[PDB]
C-alpha cells in the first residue's frame, strides 16, 4: 500500500504529462464529444449546427455568449422545463456562482457526471505536491471546510454552491480512505447544518490532534483567517473541553457529539499548552506554535484574496503560502504545477479534459484595472484563440464549452499567459472583470456601487446637502473586513444632519448591493458592516491636484469609484472627519427573490 501509493502518484503525474503534451488533441476530443452527445439539443439545433461536431464549424456557427444571453434557456430549466434545452443529459442541479446577474447569484447548470471530472482535478493535487514536500501521507491536514446555504428552484432542482454539493456527494461523504485526504475535521463535522457548531467542532478536533498536523488551510484565505479569529474568541472554552475531555453542552448536533467523541479525550497537559500559547499578547506565528509540524498554509491568495497575505504571514510566521487549483461553479479549470512558488508567481495549468477552452484577447488600460476593452486590430470575428494557440505574455478573457450545456460562455476571468507545460499554457490570474470591491466571495462592480450610492444619497435631499465626490476601498484591517466609502458632502442647509441618517446611508448602500454581499453580512458573517468616512471639504480636489501634476487634463479627470493604491487610501484617511457604520444587517434570504 505504501508502494501502491507511489504507483498512484506516478500515474497521476504521467497523466499530467500526457494531457499537457496532447492538449489540442484532447481539446478537440472533448468538443467532439460535447457536440456529438448534445447534437439534438434545442440550443444547438436552433443555431443551425445540424449535428456537426468539427471545431471549425463550431467556432464559425455558434455565438460567444454572456450569462445574460443564455438566461432564457437557464431560467426555463430552473422553472422545470425538463426537455433537452441545453443538454442531452438531465441537469442534476444548479451551481450558484458568486458572480451575479441582477443582484442575484448566477445559476450554472451541471450534470451528475461532472462530479467525476471534479474529482479528477482534485486527484492531481497531492501527486503534484508530494513531488515538493514528501511524506505528507504520514500526517493529517487541518482544513476548515464548510457547507453553505442552499435552495430549490421553482422547477424543483437544487441550487447550491459547488463545494456544498461536492461535500455532500458520494465522492466526498463516502470517499475511499485516502491518506492524502486524511483531515482532522470529521465529515459530520463539516456536513453540520449549523455553522457555529461546525466551526467549533472543527477547531476542537484540530487542537485535539495538533501534533499530527503537517499542513493547514481552507479554500480561501478569508475563511482560514476567520477560523484563527474564532480560536482567538473561543480558546478558553475549547481548552476547557480538551481539559475535561467533554464537549461544550452548547453543541446540540448528535452527529457532531458522536464524531467529536471519537477524538476528544481528557488532556489537561494539552489544555495547559493551548492556553499558554493563546494567552500570549502576540499571536505572531501562533500557527507554528500550536501546530508546530505545519509545513505550509493551503489557501488561495491569488486574485482578490491576495490582500490577506500579510495577515497570513503574521499568524504563520512566514510559512509558505500554497495556491493549489483554479475553478468556478461552471467548471473546474486547472492545477498549480509549482505549489511552492511565491504568490505573485502562481500560474495555473488548465487541464484540457475539463471542458473546451477558448480565449478572447483583451487589453486593459493599466495593470491595476478590472475593466476590459477590445484591442484595435482584433466582437465580429468571434473566431477566438484555442488553448494551445495563446501567446506568451498576452492577456485573454476565458471562454468555455462544458458538458452540461454551456457553449462558448464567457467566464469573465482575465488571464495572462505566463508559460507552458509541454504544449499546455499556464495562466497567471489577473481578475474577474469589473470587480472593484471584495472581502470574501462577494464581488461588487462599479455599476452596483454607483447605483447603491445613488440610493443612499436620497437621505441627504431633505437636508439640502449632496455628495460631491466619493471613492471606496476594501478595508481588511479587521476580521472580517468591510467596504469603506469616502464621502465629501456639499452642505447648503441650516439643519445639521443627525448621525442617524449617515447610518441610514450605510444601511441603504448595503441593501442595494447584491445577494452575495448581503448573505455574507447576514449568514456567513464573512463581511463586517459597511463604513462611510466623511472627508474634509476639498479632499477630492487635492487628489485631482496629484493627477494634474502628473500629466492629467482637468476637463477629463474623473474621481475613481474605487482605489486600492495604499498611499492614496492613506491620504484620504488623513482627511477623515467622522465615520459611520451600518447599524444592522441588510436583508438576505436563500434563493432568488422571485422564489
Ligand atoms: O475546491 C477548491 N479547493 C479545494 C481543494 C482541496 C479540497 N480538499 C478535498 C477535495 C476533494 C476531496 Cl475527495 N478530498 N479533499 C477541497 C477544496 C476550489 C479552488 C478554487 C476555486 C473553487 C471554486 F469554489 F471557486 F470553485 C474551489
Ligand atoms: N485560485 C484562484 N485564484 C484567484 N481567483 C480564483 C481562483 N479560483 C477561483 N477564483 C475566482 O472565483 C471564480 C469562481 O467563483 P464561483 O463561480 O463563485 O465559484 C473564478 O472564476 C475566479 O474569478
Amino acid at each position: 500500500s505504501d508502494e501502491s501509493l507511489a504507483e498512484k502518484n506516478k500515474n497521476k503525474l504521467q497523466f499530467i504529462e500526457d494531457v499537457t503534451t496532447n492538449a489540442d488533441d484532447v481539446q478537440r476530443r472533448v468538443l467532439e464529444e460535447i457536440l456529438s452527445r448534445n447534437a439534438d439539443v434545442e440550443y444547438l439545433k436552433r443555431h443551425g449546427l445540424e449535428g456537426r461536431t468539427d471545431r471549425e464549424t463550431f467556432k464559425h456557427i455558434m455565438p460567444v455568449v454572456t450569462y445574460e444571453d443564455i438566461q432564457p434557456e437557464i431560467n426555463r430549466i430552473a422553472n422545470g422545463d425538463k426537455s433537452q434545452v441545453l443538454c442531452s443529459n438531465p441537469i442534476s442541479e444548479f451551481l450558484t456562482s458568486s458572480g451575479t446577474s441582477g443582484g442575484e447569484r448566477k445559476l450554472m447548470p451541471t450534470i451528475e457526471e461532472e462530479l467525476d471530472r471534479r474529482s479528477l482535478l482534485y486527484s492531481l493535487l497531492m501527486p503534484v505536491m508530494d513531488q515538493f514536500v514528501p511524506g505528507l501521507d504520514k500526517g493529517k491536514g487541518m482544513y476548515f471546510l464548510f457547507i453553505k446555504s442552499e435552495s430549490k428552484t421553482p422547477g424543483g432542482l437544487p441550487a447550491r454552491p459547488v463545494l456544498t454539493s461536492y461535500y455532500k456527494s458520494s465522492h466526498f461523504k463516502n470517499r475511499p480512505y485516502d491518506p492524502y485526504t486524511n483531515y482532522t475535521s470529521p465529515n459530520q463535522t463539516i456536513l453540520c447544518s449549523d455553522s457555529y457548531q461546525s466551526m467549533y467542532s472543527q477547531m476542537l478536533c484540530g487542537l485535539c490532534q495538533h501534533k499530527e498536523v503537517l499542513r493547514v488551510g481552507a479554500v480561501f484565505a478569508s475563511g482560514f483567517i476567520r477560523a484563527i479569529k474564532f480560536l482567538e474568541k473561543h480558546w478558553p472554552e475549547l481548552a476547557r473541553d480538551i481539559r475535561t475531555g467533554t464537549l461544550s453542552s452548547e453543541i446540540t448536533d448528535s452527529s457532531v457529539r458522536e464524531a467529536v467523541g471519537e477524538i476528544l479525550k481528557p488532556d489537561p497537559k494539552l489544555a495547559d499548552f493551548v492556553e499558554s500559547e493563546c494567552r500570549k499578547t502576540s499571536w505572531q506565528g501562533i500557527i507554528t506554535r500550536l501546530w508546530p509540524n505545519t509545513k505550509y498554509v493551503d489557501v488561495i491568495v491569488t486574485g482578490t484574496m491576495s490582500q490577506y497575505i500579510p495577515t497570513l504571514d503574521y499568524y504563520s510566521n512566514g510559512l509558505p503560502l500554497v495556491c493549489t487549483m483554479y475553478a468556478s461553479s461552471e467548471c473546474y479549470f486547472g492545477v498549480n504545477l509549482r505549489p511552492l512558488c511565491k504568490p505573485s508567481e502562481v500560474s495555473y495549468t488548465l487541464i484540457p479534459n475539463m471542458a473546451y477552452f477558448e480565449f478572447l484577447p483583451v487589453h486593459r488600460n493599466s495593470g491595476v484595472t478590472s475593466s476590459i476593452s477590445l484591442p484595435k486590430a482584433l466582437k465580429e470575428q468571434q473566431e477566438l484563440v484555442d488553448l494551445v494557440d495563446v501567446k506568451l505574455g498576452q492577456e485573454y478573457e476565458l471562454v468555455v464549452t462544458t458538458y452540461a450545456g454551456l457553449y462558448r460562455y464567457r467566464v469573465g476571468d482575465v488571464l495572462s499567459v505566463a508559460g507552458f507545460k509541454n504544449n499546455a499554457p499556464q495562466f497567471s490570474f489577473i481578475c474577474r472583470k469589473n470587480v472593484v470591491l471584495s472581502i470574501d466571495s462577494d464581488k461588487t462592480d462599479e455599476v452596483e456601487l454607483q447605483n447603491a450610492v445613488k440610493n443612499a444619497v436620497t437621505h441627504l435631499v431633505p437636508f439640502d446637502a449632496s455628495l460631491s465626490e466619493y471613492t471606496s476601498y476594501a478595508d481588511t484591517s479587521s476580521i472580517p473586513g468591510h467596504y469603506v466609502l469616502f464621502w465629501e458632502l456639499c452642505l447648503n442647509g441650516n439643519t445639521p444632519i443627525p448621525p442617524s441618517v449617515f447610518e441610514d446611508c450605510c444601511l441603504t448602500i448595503e441593501e442595494s448591493l447584491n445577494s452575495v454581499y448581503r448573505q455574507g453580512r447576514v449568514s456567513d458573517k464573512s463581511i463586517g458592516p459597511l463604513e462611510i468616512k466623511m472627508v474634509e471639504s476639498g479632499t477630492f480636489d487635492k487628489l485631482m491636484d496629484y493627477a494634474i501634476s502628473l500629466g492629467a487634463s482637468i476637463n477629463q479627470y474623473k474621481t475613481p469609484r474605487c482605489v486600492k493604491f495604499a498611499p492614496i487610501i492613506e491620504l484620504l484617511n488623513s482627511r477623515v472627519v467622522d465615520s459611520y457604520f451600518s447599524p444592522k444587517c441588510p436583508k438576505w434570504s436563500p434563493g432568488h427573490k422571485q422564489w
